[PDB]
């Protein structure tokens, strides 16, 4: 049965992953990932959850990244130009994401908020899936309450 269920592609260089597979299945994505994802060398083999084109705000001109959402958890951005990883956003407890509007998030972290604007108008996908990532990682029982 096809790994294909999970996997919402929303354009070219962009597709989000829904959290809820088998191992079996991850080994099955992750064979999809090695074998045809061009951004699987950034990544540390981790499993692509979520990937896309942001524009991140720096000096005058907001410059064109691939954000990567994957296993560890990771975020990873990468420049698509010159095909280097430029930096991640550190994962801790503290870390926050926040959809200011339709194509602006923020992910708040001790030292630094990084500011994205997501050109495709799909912010609120992004934080989704980070704070479901989140979730997962930081909260025993994410249905609960409190923890």
């Amino acid at each position: 049965s096809n790994i294909e269920q999970y996997i919402h592609d929303l354009d070219s260089n962009s597709f989000e992953l829904d959290l809820q597979f088998s191992e079996d299945e991850k080994r099955l994505l992750l064979e999809k990932q090695a074998g045809g994802n061009p951004w699987h060398q950034f990544v540390e083999n981790n499993l692509i959850l979520k990937m896309g084109p942001v524009d991140k705000r720096k000096g005058l001109f907001a410059r064109r990244r691939q954000l990567l959402l994957t296993e560890g958890p990771h975020l990873y951005y990468v420049d698509p130009v010159n095909k280097v990883l430029k930096g991640e956003i550190p994962w801790s407890q503290e870390l926050r994401p926040e959809a200011k509007n339709f194509k602006t998030f923020f992910v708040h972290t001790p030292n630094r908020t990084y500011y994205l604007m997501d050109p495709s108008g799909n912010a609120h996908k992004w934080c989704r899936k980070i704070q479901e990532v989140w979730r997962q990682r930081y909260q025993s029982h994410p249905d609960a309450a409190v923890q």
